[PDB]
C-alpha cells in the first residue's frame, strides 16, 4: 500500500524502473540502479546543454528537478559532471526524461550513465 | 489546509512567489518559475563564490540547502551552473536568499536566472 | 518521539554528529554543521572522484545521495566543488560516508570542509 513500481521504455528498448512511495501530499520516486541510456535514446545525440530522453509507459510522471552525477561517454571522452534530471510531460502528453547540464559539447553521446541520484520528488 | 501561499520583495521591486507544504514535521516549499535577479537585487552584485539576496515579506522562511541550476549574466559572458541555494534569516531578523557557487569572478552581474530548482525543505 | 540524534567517529577521532526525523515511512537526517575531515579520515588521502571516509558508531545510516558544496584544500591549492554524497554500509557491515566528484587530482587531502549540504533520505 506504501508503495508502487512502474517502468518506461526507451526509444532503444530500454527498461527504466521506479518505485514511487506516498508520503501523505507528496510521492517520492526512485529510479533503478545501473541505468544507462544510449545516444539513439535521446531526441538529439548531440551533448548539449538540455538534453531529452522521450519515454514510453502506463503512467506519467511528473516530478520537481533532482541533482545526478553523471558520466558522459563521447568517441573522444569521458564527462563526469553534475547535471539536473525532471521528468517531465510534453504538450502532446509524451513524458520526457530532461537532462540539464553546464557546458555543450559539439560531440556525440554514445553512453550517458546514472551514476547516482536523489530521489525524485512530486506534490500529488 | 495542506498548503500556503507566499512571497518576498527584493531590492528592484521584484516579486519571489513561493508556495509550503506541510508534510507533518517537514514543509515542502517550491519557488515559483521563471525567476530573475537582477545585480541590483544582489547586497553585492560581484559574482562572487558567495551573493546575497536581501528579502522583504510578511513570514520569515528557513530552509535547508537545495541544487539549483542558474544562469549569470555578465556584461561579457553567460555563466550556466550548479550552485546552491538556501533561505536564511540574519541576525536582525533580515530574510536572506543566499546563493553558493564554486568560483569567483571579478564581474559584475547583469541578471541571475534560475532556470531549474529543487524544493526546499524546512524542518518546522 | 520525532527524532533521534546520532553520531559516528572518524579515523582521526572525529565526531560527525547528526539528527534523524521521521516522516511516517521516510527518514530525514541532517549532519552538524561546521564539519571538516582530515585527509586522515579517507581511506585514501588523494584526491580521487569518488572519496571513502570510514565511520565508526551504534547505528547504521544508509542514504539515498544529497549534493553538498565542500571545499578541499590541498598543499597546494583550494577547490571548491558541489559533490553528491552518500552515507552506505559496506559488505562487512562498515558504514562508510562516501563523497562523488567530478575530476581527480594528483593531489593529497589536507582538509574537507562540508560548507553546506541538502538533507539526506533514508527510506525506511
Ligand atoms: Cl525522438
Ligand atoms: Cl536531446
Ligand atoms: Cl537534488
Ligand atoms: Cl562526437
Ligand atoms: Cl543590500
Ligand atoms: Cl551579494
Ligand atoms: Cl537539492
Ligand atoms: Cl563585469
Ligand atoms: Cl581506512
Ligand atoms: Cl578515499
Ligand atoms: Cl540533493
Ligand atoms: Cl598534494
Amino acid at each position: 500500500v506504501s508503495y508502487s513500481d512502474g517502468h518506461f521504455l526507451t526509444k532503444s528498448g530500454g527498461v527504466i524502473n521506479f518505485r514511487k512511495t506516498r508520503v501523505t501530499s507528496i510521492t517520492i520516486t526512485i529510479l533503478g540502479e545501473f541505468l544507462t541510456f544510449k545516444g539513439a535514446d535521446f531526441k538529439s545525440s548531440t551533448l548539449k546543454d538540455e538534453l531529452l530522453i522521450p519515454l514510453e509507459g502506463a503512467v506519467q510522471l511528473n516530478t520537481a528537478p533532482s541533482t545526478a552525477l553523471c558520466i558522459f561517454i563521447t568517441t573522444d571522452h569521458v564527462y563526469r559532471e553534475l547535471c539536473m534530471m525532471q521528468f517531465l510531460t510534453d504538450v502532446d502528453k509524451t513524458p520526457f526524461l530532461v537532462v540539464l547540464r553546464s557546458e555543450s559539447k559539439h560531440e556525440t553521446i554514445q553512453y550517458m550513465h546514472i551514476v547516482t541520484v536523489h530521489p525524485f520528488l512530486s506534490l500529488t
